[PDB]
């Protein structure tokens, strides 16, 4: 019966249209604020000093 | 006895001037809505990709 996408190909768009465009908005460049980043590049060395 | 078609060459009618023109007027074309159709075969790919 033709009517609302169900079923299969529903599915499908699930895997890319919602899903894939889901990722596709995520980040890549989110949470990286540099002036914090250089902070926690200080706490990865840590107690030491660093070349 | 000269009269109404009846008996023997009514049937012939039958199967002619009725049930041949009947079918005749039936489609060929019936039903086929061309977007209910491309929705068919999104329906028929599934939830797969298609080539």
């Amino acid at each position: 019966e033709t009517s609302e996408l169900c079923g299969g190909a529903r599915i499908c768009y699930i895997f890319h249209e919602t899903f894939g465009r889901t990722l596709e908005s995520v980040d890549p460049l989110g949470g990286l604020n540099t002036i914090d980043i250089l902070t926690a590049i200080r706490n990865a060395t840590g107690p030491r000093p660093a070349l």
